């Protein structure tokens, strides 16, 4: 289940195709929960492309359901990411995810 609250600004037309590779500064929240992965920190914001299964399931589906510019908010089933088996040491067992997308790429 990936559900969208768009933060407004963009153009609402340059979707996210197969052969393009983009740039995301996403930020990771727990739900009921402090954070656990920034892209802002790093500074460094996290290049990959469209449909070679390197990102998650959950986040994969919210960014073709994006465009340039725009700001959404995801919300992450445990089946999707991690809720089978957990992150070691990162992510608990059936655990629920949200994250803060921006999508600010090329191509």
């Amino acid at each position: 289940g990936v559900e969208i609250e768009t933060i407004s600004p963009g153009d609402g037309r340059t979707f996210p195709k197969k052969g393009q590779t983009c740039v995301v500064h996403y930020t990771g929240m727990l739900q009921n929960g402090k954070k656990f992965d920034s892209s802002r920190d790093r500074n460094k914001p996290f290049k990959f492309r469209i449909g070679k299964q390197e990102v998650i399931k959950g986040f994969e589906e919210g960014a073709a359901q994006m465009s340039l510019g725009q700001r959404a908010k995801l919300t992450c089933t445990p089946d999707v990411a991690y809720g089978a088996t957990g992150h070691p040491g990162v992510i608990p067992p059936n655990a629920t995810l949200i994250f803060d997308v921006e999508l600010l790429n090329l191509e």
